[PDB]
């Protein structure tokens, strides 16, 4: 049929280009550089002794800019100021990243999909794709020294970054900040178990992806039942999955036309396989209904 | 685990496109070498069945038009290497990073970077099928798009797009533009062969779960690899090859658990189903997570 389909991340060159390593005493772990900043979780300041309740302002001020060692590939950057936002460290540095590429910070809604650099003693790793859960937590793919990856999305030449790792709960999914250091979700960067609130699946992802599943010749879970939109979000909510407003209808419109399978129609499809399942069927190769493609990852990579 | 992919900026740095005519595809450009897929010098009446030799005889270097973005790098000289076009250029690629070029086997994985005029647009893991086809994720424009791994500072080629088979699976060949499987560069009816299971990522998967702490498959025998290929084949999995027992060893290490009797295990999830159970969180085995992957990924 069409031309297969993959949960595929932006390319990580520009954003590669930033990561450098920073190192606290016995402590190290990645920080970005733009320009003559390098920011980076704070994190980084406390010790073994300090991390279950950090008194950050007290450990920063007992810092002086020798204490910070900033390497980038094999050049150690000299540290020439410092300050803290939030929860986020910022060095100040004698040079400007050469690399610097357009950016701006952003700070990301739950639903939102984002690409992931993870990267160890500032070295990259890997790249993937990931979404801002409805609980404002991450399912990620990190290791220990990953703190200080970063998330962005990239548009024409424009780095949005949206995320900074700083820590992983003890689910297994991964808690972090915008890049003005406040936490997605009610999360604190103390070393103390924390848990967080209930997720739901975001609903106008999963409508997204049986869009793609369709486009794709994988057309099985269709029906001819109808919805409305209230009553479709009745059922949703029922099953914790978020609602649907008629700003994600209008957004699923390019997919609609594309398809000819009205929004509301997929809903009816929809609540058919949240009441009865996939009766071990797959959809698009998978048993679960995914949820972390938005309509525009759809798009982008089944139309442009 | 998950499926990542390798940061894409030492490739990035590499491609260009290229343009016949109208015709426009990506490249790949090291040092002051252009690689890119010889079928840009078809057209749509030569498509069917082109006389390549006939083809390039015909071009001259003034006839390429190579990109790098808007930058125009003059060709020197052209030749071919079975289905790739080499372009000489006279600027050698400041960002080539160290590579080589490698034909991989089925069930190795690596790196796609989609790209569309010489653009990169995004980055995703794939593996090579036992029918040597990937299912990959490309649109028409896509031709000449690379796959890759990275070791180190060392970036390993082994795939350059070409075509899309009927159903929608994607056939290519190795940096020296020898096909991957039996396709060949023109529009004829080709199609995959029936597909099977990668047996040697399934079992690098159930390392992966045993390391994880999920071990409710692990039963109480061993199988010697023969009897143990002559059942997969029943199932339509590939057979084990040596190279295969070799590369699961560093997770045979890690967890004690010897090849043949993880051979034992698996065998008996064939033979009997899961039961209902998951593994990994997960009804399905997965068979695109090499046994590199698993100790790139768990470390
Ligand atoms: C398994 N895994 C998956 N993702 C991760 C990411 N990941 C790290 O990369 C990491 C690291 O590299 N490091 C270095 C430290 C660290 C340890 C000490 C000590 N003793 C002092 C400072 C730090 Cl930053 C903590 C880290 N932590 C714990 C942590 C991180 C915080 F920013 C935080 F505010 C908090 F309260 C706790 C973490 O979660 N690990
Ligand atoms: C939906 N989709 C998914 N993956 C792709 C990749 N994809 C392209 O990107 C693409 C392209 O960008 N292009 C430009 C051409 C093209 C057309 C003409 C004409 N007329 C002449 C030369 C070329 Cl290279 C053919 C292409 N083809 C067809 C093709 C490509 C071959 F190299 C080949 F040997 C063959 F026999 C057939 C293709 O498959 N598309």
């Amino acid at each position: 049929g069409s031309s297969g389909f993959r949960k595929m991340a932006f390319p990580s060159g520009k954003v590669e280009g930033c990561m450098v390593q920073v190192t606290c005493g016995t402590t190290t772990l990645n920080g970005l550089w733009l320009d003559d900043v390098v920011y980076c979780p704070r994190h980084v300041i406390c010790t073994s002794e300090d991390m279950l309740n950090p008194n950050y302002e007290d450990l920063l001020i007992r810092k002086s800019n020798h204490n910070f060692l900033v390497q980038a590939g094999n050049v150690q950057l000299r540290v020439i100021g410092h300050s803290m936002q939030n929860c986020v460290l910022k060095l100040k540095v004698d040079t400007a990243n050469p690399k610097t590429p357009k950016y701006k910070f952003v700070r990301i809604q739950p639903g939102q999909t984002f690409s992931v650099l993870a990267c160890y003693n500032g070295s990259p790793s890997g790249v993937y794709q990931c979404a801002m859960r409805p609980n404002f937590t991450i399912k990620g793919s990190f290791l220990n020294g990953s703190c200080g990856s970063v998330g962005f999305n990239i548009d024409y030449d424009c780095v949005s970054f949206c995320y900074m790792h700083h820590m992983e709960l003890p689910t297994g999914v991964h808690a972090g900040t915008d890049l003005e250091g406040n936490f997605y979700g009610p999360f604190v960067d103390r070393q103390t178990a924390q848990a967080a609130g209930t997720d739901t699946t975001i609903t106008v992802n999963v409508l997204a992806w049986l869009y793609a599943a369709v486009i794709n010749g994988d057309r099985w879970f269709l029906n001819r039942f109808t919805t409305t939109l209230n009553d479709f979000n009745l059922v949703a909510m029922k099953y914790n999955y978020e609602p649907l407003t008629q700003d994600h209808v209008d957004i699923l419109g390019p997919l609609s036309a594309q398809t000819g399978i009205a929004v509301l129609d997929m809903c009816a499809s929809l609540k058919e396989l949240l009441q009865n399942g996939m009766n071990g069927r797959t959809i698009l190769g998978s048993a679960l209904l995914e949820d972390e493609f938005t309509p525009f990852d759809v798009v982008r990579q089944c139309s442009g």
